[PDB]
């Protein structure tokens, strides 16, 4: 909302004549008291010959390629001079504005007379913009005659050394979107008397002697005041004087006729909008009714809005007249021969207004105030002052016939119910011990009736104030009025906390442990990208594509959420890698939406009173699963290029490892197993267990997956379900032998499709607690052996608890590990060696 | 009621001055104020807070409440610290 320092300071002063403040002050006091000023903008210097012109005479330039004039300009004390100019929007005879010859114009423009289009131009003729006094449109400026003569200083009738303010207004403070509003706050914030201009003395009654329409209201549409005046026989062809045209270009609203803008003038001034229609336009009884299903209105704009049977219009017999609260339409629309007139002073419901606009996006002056709750209680008068100003300019009566609808039955008093409010309850919120009367006296200001029961203040406010409607709402009020700056800074004791949950440590310990082994984190997006499981080849009833969906996101092709982690991954890596990081391993840990049903919603809970233990299962039963996963994927080189050597290229066994950091990270024992699952390679794929419940995968991605997606050759990926893996809290307790150890090498022969973690097992299951390491050394494949066998090498390190071992002890213990790897994968033994 | 402070128990009235008078001390009471002049065999009784012990000790240990403190807003660790 803009207005001008003037403006303000003229209905400021009516109460405390003679208040005059800078715009920094001014600034700094609305800040102060909630209000965000978004920019100040003083009227743009200008020096020099800037003054009114007058056009007589226009030459229509040919030869070129958009219209151009050659215009003498009557510029004072009998002087023409000869003036290009490129606008079409103003006629022989008008007053304009000219910057002459020495004339310097805001931004630093130095008017010099040039020769252009094959004349002399003495200057230009003005737009709004280039003097810096309202917004760019289209064409120069026009006063309205009578404004001022030829020769009048530019500087002075425009109105130049005005400041505009643009606010930013929070939607609990609808009443302080006008003159009005503002007015009063600032009476409050500097302590003034305050003359409201919406009051009997600022604006008389007109009188009030019968109908002014026949009126039909549906109540269940919200409506709570309409009233009607009309005003007869204006002059259709009357501009609105200087000084209102320019408080409303000020303001940020075009002047169009009279008719018109001395309603957007009344709204501006006192909050209230107002509309006129054409009378003669109407057709038989105005009714105020829902909209059917499939209706159509077209708006003054000459748009045909598809309506909604939420939203309230004012029709006639004929057609529409308005979308109630939004925006009039065209058939009552005042046009350039409407002679009589019909003044709407109406009060819509605030949710309704709010629902249309924001479906049709017509956030229109009358629109953003409605839905802030407009002062009810001053209908008339601002029908009154609209009509007063509306004769007054364009020169017809105001008929004394007036309707007035204010309810079923009529409502004659719009106070909001009283408020009881402990006398020191502000002071307690705030940590301040106020003056005393303090909160009395800052309510009162604010216009509420207040009244003192011992410690027990009773506060109604007044009906600009529908906000005002428990304690909290009066606090607010006293606090920032005093200022927010008196508050001290005061730590509060906060009791013996139990720090970061299990979870939480684990989380970070799963982040340290993969960064420090190279991997670098994203925050992946929940947005799944376009076709990703097509791309994969995953079936069509894989769980993964059980996605749930958003409704309005920024990208129309994805709006599925992530069922895994790996999608945003790989759009990162393909990110990195096409800006030339080839050798690349990242890792996430983020949440996962996995829905079971179908969409459920829960229907609305009163939330006059906390939900019970069922209705929370049940709201928490009607939400996806949403389980915490960890994920990584690398490609490139896993170790670099340098003097040691070429570097290793990123294998399945690179995501294993990951595996492995985060089991360590979590303090848990994992177990891989051969597995097949999209998008990961068939031979190279690890489903991983945590004891008998699978927790993800790891491997080698499929080179198929990789080729349809652009990925790089050969990249691997793991993904765990965080949640699956379960907490351990270890004690442990290690028995430490320093006896001797016996270190004995053993190579075994199995089937290739035995897996060595499967021979290791055995190897230990049968050599008992002598056994205190074993590893794998050598892999060897060969024909000797067999075409299907291989020969697998183990270290094991044998220790006693009480003794040093003999060797024949560790042989026994040896043959009992060979006869284990018999008995359960098949193993033959190859030979024994007594690591040197 | 030293004792009953440091102890953040009430004891039953006229606790402290029996208890110390068990221990074989010369005890009087002026208003709130005891004067206490403990025996000769007990040269460690020299300052209130060895008085308090006699006291606490006698009623029981046990009797005294689990109360967790209000600590202020703490800083937390120092780089030093979370650096090593």
């Amino acid at each position: 909302m803009r207005l001008p320092y003037s403006w303000l300071r003229e209905v400021v002063a009516v109460g405390a004549s003679g208040w005059d403040v800078t715009p920094g002050e001014l600034e700094q006091t609305l800040l102060r008291i909630g209000h965000e000023v978004e920019e100040v903008i003083p009227l743009g210097p200008v020096d020099g010959p800037v003054t009114v012109g007058r056009v007589a005479d226009i030459e229509e330039l040919t030869g070129y390629k958009k219209p151009i004039r050659a215009c003498a300009v009557d510029i004072g004390d009998r002087q023409y001079r000869e003036i290009i100019c490129g606008a079409t929007n103003f006629a022989v005879g008008d007053l304009v504005v000219v910057a002459l010859p020495g004339a310097t114009l805001p931004g630093g423009f130095t008017i010099s007379a040039r020769k252009a289009y094959g004349r002399n131009s003495d200057g230009m003729i003005c737009s709004a913009a280039e003097l810096n006094l309202g917004a760019d449109h289209s064409g120069i400026l026009v006063l309205p005659p009578g404004a001022a003569e030829p020769g009048a200083d530019g500087a002075g009738v425009l109105g130049l050394d005005d400041v505009v303010f643009h606010l930013a207004i929070t939607p609990d403070r609808g009443y302080c979107m006008s003159v009005r509003g503002l007015a009063r706050e600032l009476a409050c914030a500097y302590d003034l008397d305050f003359v409201d201009p919406a009051s009997n003395s600022r604006v008389p009654p007109l009188p009030i002697e019968g109908p002014a329409w026949p009126l039909t209201v549906q109540p269940e549409t919200g409506v709570r005041r309409f009233a009607l005046r009309p005003v007869i026989g204006i002059d259709p062809a009357a501009v609105s004087p200087w000084w209102l045209q320019r408080r409303l270009l000020l303001c940020g609203i075009r002047a169009t006729c009279p008719a018109v803008d001395v309603t957007n003038y009344v709204m501006l001034e006192l909050g209230h909008p107002m509309h006129a229609h054409d009378r003669n336009r109407i057709s038989g009884t105005l009714g105020v009714r829902f909209a059917r299903s499939g209706e159509t209105a077209v708006t003054l704009d000459g748009i045909e809005r598809k309506l909604d049977t939420a939203d309230v219009l004012i029709v006639d017999d004929a057609a529409t007249a308005a979308i109630g609260g939004v925006m009039g339409a065209a058939s009552t629309e005042v046009r350039a021969d409407s002679t009589d007139v019909l003044l709407e002073a109406a009060i819509w419901d605030p949710a309704a207004v709010s629902r249309t606009q924001r479906r049709l996006h017509l956030p229109s002056e009358a629109a953003r105030r409605y839905e802030r709750t407009v002062d009810p209680a001053i209908s008339v008068a601002a029908l009154d002052r609209c009509a007063r100003l509306l004769a007054d300019i364009a020169g017809g009566e105001v008929s004394p016939t007036l309707t007035d609808w204010r309810g079923d039955p009529p409502c004659d008093d719009w106070s909001p119910p009283p408020i009881r409010m402990g006398v020191d309850v502000p002071d307690r919120i705030a940590g301040v011990a106020y003056p005393q009367g303090t909160t009395a006296r800052r309510l009162a200001q604010i216009g509420a009736v207040v009244t003192h029961d011992g410690d027990t203040l009773t506060v109604t406010p007044p009906s600009w104030r529908p906000d005002l409607r428990q304690p909290a709402d009066l606090v607010e009020e006293v606090l920032r009025l005093e200022g927010l700056e008196v508050i001290p800074s005061v730590l509060p004791p906060a009791p013996a906390g139990r720090g970061l949950t299990a979870g939480q440590q684990r989380r970070r310990t799963i982040g340290r442990s993969l960064a420090l082994s190279g991997y670098v984190e994203i925050l992946p997006t929940p947005f799944l990208p376009a076709g990703v499981f097509d791309l994969w080849g995953l079936e069509a009833d894989d769980s993964r594509r059980m996605t749930t969906r958003v409704l309005n996101p920024l990208e129309a092709d994805r709006p599925q959420l992530a069922t895994t982690l790996l999608p945003a991954l790989l759009e990162a890596l393909v990110r990195n890698v096409s800006r030339g990081l080839v050798d690349v391993a990242l890792f996430a840990i983020a949440q996962v939406v996995q829905p079971t049903e179908q969409t459920r919603g829960v229907g609305l809970i009163p939330v006059d009173r906390r939900p019970t233990d069922d209705e929370i299962a049940m709201l928490d039963a009607s939400l996806p699963r949403q389980p915490q996963h960890v994920a990584a994927v690398l490609a490139g080189l896993r170790e670099p290029r340098g003097p040691w050597g070429p570097g290793r290229p990123v294998e399945a066994a690179d995501a294993f490892e990951a595996v492995r950091i985060i089991a360590r990270a979590s303090r848990v024992d994992v177990t891989l197993r051969p597995a097949q699952y999209l998008p990961w390679h068939p031979g190279r794929c690890a489903q991983v267990f945590v004891g008998e419940s699978s927790v993800g995968h790891a491997g080698q991605l499929h080179p198929a997956v990789i080729e349809r997606s652009g990925l790089p050759k050969g990249t691997c990926a793991v993904e765990l379900n965080l949640d699956a893996i379960p907490c351990s809290a270890p004690l442990p307790a290690p028995r430490v032998s320093p006896y001797p150890a016996v270190f004995q090498d053993v190579s075994l022969v199995v089937a290739a499709d035995i897996p060595a973690q499967a021979v290791a097992d055995a190897v230990r299951a049968g050599a008992g607690d002598l056994l205190e390491d074993i590893a794998l050394f050598d892999v060897f494949t060969g024909p000797q052996i067999g075409e299907h066998r291989k020969s697998l090498t183990f270290a094991l390190r044998f220790r006693a608890p009480d003794r040093t071992l003999t060797e024949d002890d560790a042989s026994a213990a040896r043959d009992a590990a060979v006869q284990s790897a018999a008995e359960r994968v098949g193993a033959v033994l190859r030979g024994w060696k007594l690591a040197a």
